[PDB]
């Protein structure tokens, strides 16, 4: 009512506030996921967990998650133009705990696009930007995989032009048990570089309306290439587990402050 | 010396570019049916191409594939076998034969852009954006009744055609200039100072149900004259459907000799 | 000294700091500029200024500004990995003052690399992402020009596949006059979006041993194109001016506030 | 019926992807000299073309190119004039004369891969990164001596070579693999079931003075066995300067008939 300047929810500001590169949420999300459950060093994960973020119940599980989506604002507006709606992402999860309550922390996380990168960083999700490939299931002819025991499933990622983890899933059988760490609220550290000579925030991300198809489930394997520095390699597989392929949808509203310290 | 199917030449020939056909693919199609003037297609038809039946036919296609060689190898990339496709086809016929000229294509990865003019279908380089189904969630739409597909062209940073189409039914009915041959010219450049018109050699054909629906194309300036030529009078059904074709080959229509 | 988390400059957090996708300021940049000054409406304008920054002494005056940058930290250790210190830029800029003194307002820039893109938030500039193409001189062969009169010199931005900006230069003299726009502060608005349910701050990006090529000077020309919205296109040329070809470096150092309202 | 020097064919010619020669370039170069097992340079060599005068020597040569026609007219578009190349280079003779064979070059941009292949230049597509001098600032390097200029390239998101050179002096002996002919195989797939040796003729060469140093150059796995036989052994000098040509048309060396 009182505002003077130009406007936005996020810059640019403009008159109208049309210009800002980012619409306020809630956003909705739908994806397909291609995922391997693995086994990390525990200690080297608990050094990934700010303070007020415990150890997960099983220590030692993880996850690398690769996706693609295609997300729009609440009118929809979005999807009429696929080159603006689209974006693929690689996740590493790490399982933890709030307050007795099951969570994940996601250390790492690249995508191949500028709005959802940006956008992340509005969540606390450490969004760098990358290369990201995953596998299709087909229906008609050979040049692919059937969701169907048998079918194989690849992601790759590479950063600066240099390959640094590559997933596969060889499915054999269907269920309607969600992998665990993708059914589990998101622990974020919200935090941005003080330019003017920071308070990080913990906090949760709020969404409604989590709905999964029926899981693929079969053999996983996950390798980890040099190229992002030794911080990120102390996250690397000690074991692979299972590897799930499914598709994914839920609309994310905003924060819930966990702790502001 | 160095061998190979194509270049670079090396010598066991692991280096080559392309693999010898035969090749599958299965893709997810966009296609819009659309009437062009028929005096401006028949100027893209060489000797030999004769007006469709209908030779006001024609139809925009946007695809996304994944492709393969017989041994299958490239699936494990997803980088290496995925591209993006648009196509312009115009229908014609050869010896009273129906078939489909494509004078304009466009993808968005090299391999199958070189592999395009092997084949005499004329590739270009562009930047292709596809709606895809969706069946959990709300960002998008679901093949069914209503469900909305849109597809985008940019070339060299200008916007060439977008297209939409909204289904209101499944058939088995496949969209007729998508299940004809396709009649290339085989022609390259001569560096050191004779085409040939050919069909490709397909096998296993298929399609998944088809859903069809209302469809809309637009073309925007910034490919040059020629190609606005083939904007559309009126724009008919569109239909979003999975296809997948073996390709093994050219056989030659003619040589002109 | 007592930290317990992981840490960073900026996300992701790691246990060295080391994964942080930008580094601490200073940074240093060196660039080949294609700049063409132009006339906006000034009551458009006006409105893009917000409280404290007032019009500029010429209201009217504005620039396009296309740029190829190299960038380091301190150390230097990008300038070893030319894709991960390089990027384009395009920026308008339009003439403000504060307290009377002359600087000037950037109400739209994009980039085409993601950290760049960032660190533009970091400090304020509303950089978003874009496709940036601009001319570079030759010195021998027939494959462009020169620098010396006659010699032209084109830029071009595309945004989500839609051509947005179009410039020209045909220089026709030397100067070691810097183009006013381009040697002035430039006045951002911090602000990022809240997540839990924002503070603007007017700053000014301070820097040091700013420098300057000869300017090559001519004719300009500039055409903007639908495909950015109203807001934008309300700052299209009403006049097209003097275009300006040259190279610039500065080291930047970090924000001063100019007003926390 | 279409015409055009290329694809895709169209009633004025205008749509063809590629335009006829002469082209003219302007490029900046940064080349390292190295020494390449003799034994494995011979196995690319195709009949005609025999070892050098010195079998082992080979170059790096990484490059930013703008390139145009005859009438200038794509040097106005900065996005369709401009790309970058990283290329091999080993040392041959054809009958007695000296000359260089490319036996894989990349390139990042559509129009001039295909112009490539019609030359016979076996170039694929990649990501390539080259330092550029500055002139002001501190965020980069002079043409000076002490200067370090760095190139890489990566192919399907592996890195595959980096190279560096630090200059140290100023000369006007251009680097001998980049002041020969380059005698490639033209050759292109057939599609419905006959190379030959060709060399580029060019005009109007022209180098800046030469900056040369030190040179450093790596090969990392991602292009398969054939290639890697290619790394260096040991690496010598390295160039950075500028370069100038006008390519008309290719000269038969052999068709092997
Ligand atoms: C980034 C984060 C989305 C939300 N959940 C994900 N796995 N990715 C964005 O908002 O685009
Ligand atoms: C290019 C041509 C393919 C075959 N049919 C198409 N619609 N696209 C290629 O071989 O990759
Ligand atoms: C973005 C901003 C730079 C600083 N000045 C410019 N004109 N661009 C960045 O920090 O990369
Ligand atoms: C490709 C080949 C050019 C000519 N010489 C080079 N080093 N690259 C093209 O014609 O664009």
């Amino acid at each position: 009512p009182g505002s003077a300047g130009p406007v936005g929810y996020s810059l640019p500001l403009s008159p109208t506030g049309e210009s800002a590169m980012l619409t306020p949420p809630p956003w909705h999300f739908s994806g397909e996921v291609v995922m391997v459950d693995y086994r990390v060093d525990p200690d080297a994960a608990r050094r990934f967990l700010p303070p007020g973020l415990e150890p997960g119940a099983d220590p030692g599980a993880a996850a690398a998650v690769f996706a693609t989506w295609q997300w729009c604002s609440q009118d929809g507006a979005e999807l009429t133009d696929p080159g603006r709606c689209q974006f693929g992402e690689f996740l590493i999860l790490l399982s933890c705990e709030f307050e007795g309550r099951p969570m994940a922390r996601c250390p790492y996380a690249w995508v191949d696009q500028a709005v959802p990168m940006m956008r992340g960083w509005v969540q606390g999700m450490p969004k760098q930007f990358g290369v990201i490939h995953q596998s299709r299931p087909v229906t008609v002819g050979k040049a692919g995989s059937r969701l169907a025991p048998g079918g194989r499933f690849d992601g790759a990622l590479s950063v600066h032009g240099r390959r640094v983890v590559e997933a596969s899933v060889t499915v054999d059988r269907s269920t309607d048990q969600p992998p665990a760490l993708h059914d589990v609220p998101l622990a974020h550290t919200l935090v941005f570089p003080e330019w003017v000579p920071p308070r990080p925030r913990l906090v949760a991300s709020e969404v409604s309306d989590v709905e999964f198809s029926p899981i693929w489930t079969g053999s996983g394997d996950l390798t980890f290439f040099d190229g992002l520095g030794d911080d990120f390699g102390a996250l690397a597989p000690l074991e692979v587990g299972s590897g799930h392929v499914f598709s994914y949808g839920e609309t994310l509203h905003g924060g819930r402050l966990l702790s502001d310290y």
